[PDB]
């Protein structure tokens, strides 16, 4: 009932404890238990220990972006089962989330983790989180894209890994994705996806691949993509020979809107868009599956 001395509590619309810009250096004490909304961005909040809000039982809103947060316990969010959206964003020296930390956060709708230097994606980080729709994993330093990272997230529509390292897409990485319709993977180090990568992928509409390592790329990973109307291929080394005759068979027959799928060899062909050359350019060779 009293407000902690760098708050601002107000209970229209939503119970709120507002803490921005205060200078925080942790999560301040006496936060009201029937706050809905706590706002504690723009602090230098480094450390969140275990039951942080666990009195906050009616917590929906949890902004914890552009702070100093290093180290967040596994345990961090516990109590907050009506949590719908968590924001620690803007975080660039996290580094790690402990794969424990969103269990039990079955009403998480989004989840901000842009720009929190994560290096990787633990087993089971995004395990249970049924009710995601939106997650935020760009601008960080992730270099794999392990299997069955985002089995569960069945009604996930948008997911954000633009801007790391991932150097390839693996069979089961996008598994149990059956709602999404947004994938946006550009500003990556893809070299190669597998064949059935998005086999789940059949509602997806928008797909960005600019901005990689693709040299080839395999028509039947965009077979399953019956319902694309956005594709982006653009700054890729793209080597338009035989090789490129089955992405092209499939440009050739797709109804949406790609970019340019622009030719680095031969160089014959150099920054020529592939779905714009005639069938007799793609002969002979430039290893692959057809030289
Ligand atoms: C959560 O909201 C309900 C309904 O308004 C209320 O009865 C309960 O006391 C609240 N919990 C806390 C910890 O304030
Ligand atoms: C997914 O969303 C739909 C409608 O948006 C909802 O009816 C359904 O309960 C959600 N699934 C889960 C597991 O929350
Ligand atoms: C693309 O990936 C290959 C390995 O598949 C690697 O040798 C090459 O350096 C990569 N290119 C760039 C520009 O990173
Ligand atoms: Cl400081
Ligand atoms: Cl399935």
């Amino acid at each position: 009932s009293p407000c902690p001395g760098a708050c601002v509590c107000y209970n229209e619309p939503k119970v709120t404890t507002s803490c921005p810009q205060q200078g925080l250096q942790a999560v301040p004490t006496g936060i009201p238990a029937s706050s809905q909304r706590i706002f504690l961005h723009g602090n230098r909040i480094s450390h969140v220990p275990a039951a942080s809000f666990q009195s906050c039982r009616n917590l929906t809103i949890l902004w914890l972006h552009s702070n100093a947060l290093a180290r967040i316990d596994a345990a961090a969010f516990t109590g907050l089962t009506l949590l719908e959206q968590l924001d620690l964003s803007d975080n660039a020296q996290l580094h790690v989330v402990d794969p424990t930390t969103f269990h039990g956060l079955g009403h998480l709708h989004t989840l901000h983790l842009d720009r929190c230097g994560l290096r990787e994606l633990g087993p089971g980080l995004f395990r249970g989180l049924a009710a995601l729709q939106y997650l935020y994993l760009q601008d960080n330093n992730l270099q794999a894209l392990p299997d069955n990272t985002f089995r569960d997230l069945g009604n996930l529509t948008h997911l954000f890994l633009h801007g790391n390292r991932i150097p390839s897409v693996p069979e089961h990485a996008f598994r149990g994705l059956h709602s999404l319709d947004r994938l946006l993977l550009h500003q990556n180090h893809v070299a190669r996806v597998h064949p059935h990568a998005f086999r789940d992928l059949g509602r997806l509409m928008t797909l960005y691949l600019f901005a990689n390592n693709l040299s080839m790329l395999p028509a039947e990973v965009l077979m399953p993509l019956r319902s694309l109307q956005y594709l982006r291929l653009n700054d890729n080394p793209w080597v338009c020979d035989c090789r490129a005759r089955p992405l092209w068979a499939w440009l050739q027959k797709f109804r949406g809107s790609s970019s340019e799928v622009p030719c680095n060899l031969p160089q014959r062909l150099a920054d020529r868009d592939l779905k714009r050359l005639a069938a007799s350019d793609l002969e002979g060779c430039a290893l692959p599956k057809c030289c």
